[PDB]
């Protein structure tokens, strides 16, 4: 059937299924409701920077349409909503001045999600750090952003925390690390070609172990000031894609297993186990900042569940490892990329030329997280593939696609649960199509068609799958 034998009999008790969306992403309003400039304001607006010159000025205009979004995902059946907090629409400067009226939206969308029964996770973080930080510390290169971050979120806990119980800190700092600090394509644009100026060899890590410390330190602050009263959790949300090796040959198993370490294990390591992984150690070398005591003891344990942001797979083919000049992070894995595998592609790709429909994938992470880091509780916090620019209503609506998409990673992971793994919760990406970064409206990730010329909602076919598997 449709549903492929799914439902939420088919999941935990109290299994919690959800949608995403982020603050830049949705909400619009970029510059008005007292909101000062993000990093990404700045790129969004530097003409060849986004797909047609475009930005999130407006994006689907959530921040006034956000009752009818909400009784939307009420009317699918989702239980929980993902989103974001945007930095500079509480503090315009990023510190000081509180803007009122950013608050105000805030406590108007968290009441209304609880009024119709839907549970807010809350993301502090997603890529949007307020342009007058950058300016004023250097952003993620200056460990002064620990204390700029946890004041933010002490904040955000006293404002929010008597209703919000579940929140994240950071979304996919990989991503930051790698697009803006290695490649140098998304904000700050730094490399080591660059305009702006960096070092693709040296940042990434600086930039990593300064979210890390940060989450540490705001995740000790809702320990020792607000846990007792609010009796809430924290997380943290990490991008992970799966490696499966090219071949059982030595020097491909271990091209995947330096992967899986450079990608999720440069993150997880430190918060499970207090350490970077190994391999890093070893191949990084004085490239790779070390925590100290009593920092790996702050880092170690202050997830209280991880986010798991999941779409694709990919083959890897290894090498002899080699003593090479450092270039950047993605040169310093000594992996090679591989789509195919016995004269056949991994998977066919939706519209991001990245994103290979590779449901086994889902279960590869899961699974992997499961058997190496003691079965953590995970939540997949975003999963979805998107539709390219210039169809016609009703080729999105019939996403017929994304309905086969959902089925098999749900059927996935599914898979990974029943076997044990310690999923708590999943989350769609996203409930409507958005602004989708560097693609702009070019990249359609929605479960609900957004006209971008009336800012009319319409749900897709896969959202009236989601409401028929989630149906109470
Ligand atoms: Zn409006």
């Amino acid at each position: 059937n449709w549903l492929g034998g799914l439902s939420r009999a088919a999941f935990p008790k109290r299994f919690v299924f959800g949608t995403v969306t982020s603050a830049y992403q949705v909400e619009g309003m970029a510059a008005s409701g007292g909101r000062g400039p993000s990093i990404w304001d700045a790129f969004a607006h530097t003409p060849g920077n986004v797909a047609g010159n475009q930005n999130g000025d407006v994006a689907t205009d959530q921040y006034h349409r956000y009752k009818e979004d909400v009784n939307l995902m009420k009317s699918l059946n989702f239980d929980a909503y993902r989103f974001s907090i945007s930095w500079s629409r509480i503090f315009p400067d990023g510190e000081g001045r509180v803007n009122q009226e950013g608050v105000a939206y805030y406590n108007n969308l968290i009441n209304y999600l609880l009024q119709k029964g839907i549970t807010p996770y809350v993301n502090l973080y997603h890529y949007d750090l307020p342009l007058a930080l950058e300016k004023k510390y250097g952003g993620w290169l200056n460990a002064k952003m620990a204390d700029l971050f946890t004041e933010y979120a002490d904040f955000c806990f006293k404002t929010f925390g008597n209703r919000v119980k579940h929140w994240f800190t950071f979304n996919e700092p990989r991503i930051v690390a790698l697009l803006g600090y290695d490649q140098g394509t998304n904000p700050p644009k730094r490399c080591t070609k660059c305009a702006a100026g960096g070092n693709s060899a040296t940042e990434p890590y600086i930039v990593a172990h300064n979210f890390l410390l940060s989450h540490a330190a705001a995740v000790a602050r809702y320990r020792t000031k607000y846990q007792a009263a609010q009796q809430g959790k924290v997380g943290i949300v990490l991008d992970f894609n799966w490696y499966e090796a090219l071949s059982n040959s030595t020097e491909d198993q271990a091209a995947a297993q330096r992967a899986r370490d450079f990608h999720i294990g440069w993150y997880l390591d430190p918060l499970i186990n207090g350490h970077y992984p190994q391999i890093m150690q070893d191949l990084v070398k004085d490239r790779l900042p070390k925590f100290t005591p009593e920092q790996a003891r702050l880092v170690k344990g202050s997830a209280d569940y991880i986010g798991i942001n999941q779409y694709t797979a990919s083959y890897m083919k290894g090498q002899q490892l080699m003593q090479q000049t450092p270039t950047s992070y993605s040169a310093d894995w000594q992996v090679t990329y591989v789509f195919a595998k016995n004269g056949k592609p991994i998977g066919p790709q939706a519209n991001s030329n990245w994103l290979y429909i590779v449901p086994w994938g889902m279960y590869g992470c899961v699974n992997y997280i499961k058997q190496k880091y003691g079965n953590p509780t995970v939540v997949i916090t975003s999963n979805g593939m998107d539709q390219p620019a210039n169809l016609s209503r009703d080729q999105y609506l019939r996403d017929t696609t994304r309905v086969h998409f959902y089925r098999s990673y749900l059927t996935q992971l599914k898979k990974a649960i029943d076997e044990g793994a310690n999923v708590a919760g999943y989350f769609a990406w996203s409930l409507l199509d958005n602004f989708e970064w560097l693609s702009g409206y070019t990249s359609k990730f929605g479960i609900v068609y957004v006209d971008f010329n009336t800012l009319e909602r319409h749900p897709k076919a896969s959202a009236y799958w989601f409401r028929d598997m989630l149906k109470h």
